[PDB]
């Protein structure tokens, strides 16, 4: 059936009819949501899975059931048959990995979808290839400052022994190192990565913002590393427009990021190594990566340097210093000419991308738990936008992390 | 559905196990391929479909007082299946009136203030038979639930649903609300959330004020009859003006709330019965005044304003004005009520309440049913613990519903 979702804010009721292509499923029952949980082949199950997304990529090209399309078709069956898995056209990879961003529900950057470098890495054989591959995309997805949307993919997988995987989280990181005092240095999310590395060979500067290295995986091979060169790592100092002693706390943070453990699945096949990378939402870095408690946890430190009355929560203090940061965090990378969105401008526009989905498409899936952002939702449009939830194909997927399921 | 679904805090990493899920009742609207967690709303009982209901909550009730299986158990149970029998609908008794409302808030997956559950003044108002009667009920549970600004839950409950054609209804939102006015020019006076009631009221002989902050009147529906108007004594009416404590011009904002939040619109579910007045309250979380009803554009709407007083960029919205300004407001409202000493909590103490009823629940009860997208406050939401907590939604009975409003269905007489 059709399904309406409404903005309470402006009275604008859209109408989805989108949904009812989904196949995979969303983690929710008739009778209990799940919506707030973090992560709910064979020839066989292959082929009506390739045929599937041959469907609609020549219907996307609106040439569905052409010669072409009927070629193409019995091209996959065959090689399906003789080989157990098949290769996707280049336009195939392109119109695939587009998708992928498209059909990302969690993502509200998506407005810009159709604008994706892709970089066809489905020749690499090692980790040093590897290792080029990426520093290739770092170098053009940063630009200078110019942010440009962009994915490397490397070989599909085969049997699941030979799987390519990068085991960094993202390309670029800050090491985080547990203290002797049981405190944490550096970034509490990376301390086991980081050890990873240690552990490795790797030889750690023991520094707040120690940029991690590499570490490669190659045709299932033991992971090895690499130091991205550090001219290809932007930087940007966070000071802020109006406290001069904000540069003080020594803070800054990279311009690009780049999640590279998500696995991207188009028409039955996984690519298990797929980094991509845009550019950051302020809140990022100024609510999550600077004021979690379980990450830099700064919020004590600029509320003390703002002289605020931390004695009881409803001085909201916290609140406060939160609002400051973000506002320094945008601040340094628009002084510095590097590409970030603020969270107003950023749902804005998602919002407009929204209308513009269901007007051409039918629908947008889309999960309000990640699409609202982590400080002031409700002054943000998408608050009080109702969304529908609903998982379609190519995706990008969540995959175990590589040291729970690798033998050396 | 599988026995045990756990939930982790992203955070604390501390894994919860629910197994409450499995006494759920009704659908959420959701499907294996489609989630509606973000959608805020996803005639009467025949006998045949009320006697596993009230079955069902006799049997938890019972089970609640450790007496399942007893006597008075199977006493009560042939009992009202009697009276179902011969009458096509039963009575509850007291005890089991007030459980079953304590219930309806404790099941009620949207509100984070349910560490207080158990201590709930439940008043019986089942005998009343007219809108002055209800009025009468009203006012006493404004007085006591208010006490002075020491505030205290209550809900007041009227006699329940027999054909669908003899509702009683509280045609108000909340009890106590402001007035919205439109103008000609396309403007709106007062709150424009309560722009169709306050129409509503005026034609119903009303005769408004026009200001900005004008308390609406009561309009009560006793037996299905025509809705009656009431003024509630304004002695009655405790309200708070706004001020911060830095910003000296604040107070020049002209601005007030009232310190009792009232929901009189809901439908109270027990055992199948149908309790279509119920008027709750409690107290204020902060934000709920500061950001939505303050900050919401299509509310009061005052950023703006603050922004200019603050002196602030308000040219880039990656100065991010905005936010700079709602922390303010909400600083001046928990400051104004604290300072008057008026029950309210603010969203950082009432969202680690909740992590501990929640974590309480599920070692108690086998599970806490949460719905994320109301219970994570509408500013600073990460920042709060609530935020990396996975949780299950859920619907248990009894519990609150949402119905429509009496004006549409109503059949003038
Ligand atoms: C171009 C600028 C972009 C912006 C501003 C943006 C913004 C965001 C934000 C703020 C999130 C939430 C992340 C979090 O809170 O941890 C997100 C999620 C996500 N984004 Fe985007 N994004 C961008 C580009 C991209 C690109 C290029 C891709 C892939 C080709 C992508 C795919 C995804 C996916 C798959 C998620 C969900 C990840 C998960 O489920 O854990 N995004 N995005
Ligand atoms: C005593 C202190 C209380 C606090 C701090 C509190 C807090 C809240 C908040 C902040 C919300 C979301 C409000 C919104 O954004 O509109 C909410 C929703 C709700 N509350 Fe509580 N509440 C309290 C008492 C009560 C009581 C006494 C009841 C019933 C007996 C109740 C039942 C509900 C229900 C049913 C909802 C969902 C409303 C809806 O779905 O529209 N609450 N509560
Ligand atoms: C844990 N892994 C999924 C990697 C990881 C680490 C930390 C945060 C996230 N967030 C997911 C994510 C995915 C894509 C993004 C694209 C752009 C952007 N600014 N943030 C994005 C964020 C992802
Ligand atoms: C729509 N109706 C349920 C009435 C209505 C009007 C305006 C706001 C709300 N919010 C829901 C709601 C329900 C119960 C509450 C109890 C206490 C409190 N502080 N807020 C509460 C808020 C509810
Ligand atoms: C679209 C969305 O469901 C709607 O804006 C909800 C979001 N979460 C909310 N949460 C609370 N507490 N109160 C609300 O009114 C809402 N509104
Ligand atoms: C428990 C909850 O699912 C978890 O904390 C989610 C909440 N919403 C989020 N939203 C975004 N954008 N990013 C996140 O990491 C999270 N974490
Ligand atoms: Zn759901």
């Amino acid at each position: 059936r059709f399904l309406k979702v409404k903005n309470w804010e402006t009275e604008v009721v859209l109408t989805d009819t989108l949904h009812l292509k989904s196949t995979l499923e969303t983690g929710c029952t008739e009778y209990i949501c799940m919506g707030s949980i973090m992560h709910p082949a064979t020839k066989d199950q292959l082929f009506p899975l390739a045929k599937e997304f041959i469907d609609q990529y020549y219907s996307s090209i609106k040439r569905f059931g052409s010669k072409a399309h009927m070629e193409r078709l019995e091209e996959v069956n065959k090689e399906i048959d003789t080989t157990s898995t098949y290769q996707l056209k280049d336009t195939e990879l392109i119109y695939g990995a587009k998708h992928a961003w498209r059909n990302a529900s969690r993502c509200v950057g998506r407005i810009q979808w159709s604008k994706l470098q892709v970089f066809d890495a489905r020749d690499c054989t090692t980790a040093h290839g590897m290792f080029n591959y990426i520093c290739n995309h770092v170098k053009y997805a940063t630009n200078k400052g110019n942010l440009r949307s962009a994915i490397t993919i490397f070989p599909q997988r085969t049997d699941g022994k030979h799987d390519f995987r990068v085991w960094n989280s993202q390309l670029i990181r800050y090491a985080g190192y547990k203290q002797p005092d049981g405190s944490t240095l550096g970034d509490p999310a990376n301390v086991q990565f980081t050890e990873i590395c240690i552990q490795q060979g790797w030889k750690p500067p023991r520094g707040r913002f120690d940029v991690l290295p590499l570490l490669l995986q190659a045709n299932g091979n033991d992971p090895e590393l690499f130091q991205i060169p550090p001219e290809l790592v932007l930087e940007v100092p966070i000071r802020h427009p109006k406290f001069e002693w904000f540069k003080d706390l020594g803070l800054k943070w990279y311009g690009l990021p780049a999640v590279s453990n998500m696995l991207l699945e188009i028409g039955g096949l996984e690519f298990s190594a797929c980094p991509f990378s845009g550019w950051y939402m302020g809140t990022e870095i100024g609510v999550r990566d600077y004021c979690d408690n379980s990450r830099y946890n700064i919020l004590e430190e600029v509320a003390k340097k703002m002289n605020l009355d931390m004695r009881k929560t409803s001085s909201l203090w916290k609140d406060q210093a939160l609002v400051e940061i973000n506002i320094a965090v945008l601040y340094s990378f628009q002084s510095d000419k590097v590409t970030i969105v603020d969270h107003h401008s950023a749902t804005e526009s998602f919002i407009k991308h929204m209308e513009n989905e269901y007007r051409c498409r039918g629908g947008c899936p889309a999960d309000w738990v990640w699409i609202v952002p982590p400080m002031s939702g409700s002054i943000t449009p998408v608050f009080h936008q109702e969304m529908l939830n609903y998982r379609l194909t190519p995706s990008f997927e969540y995959q175990p992390d590589p040291w729970n399921t690798h033998v050396w």
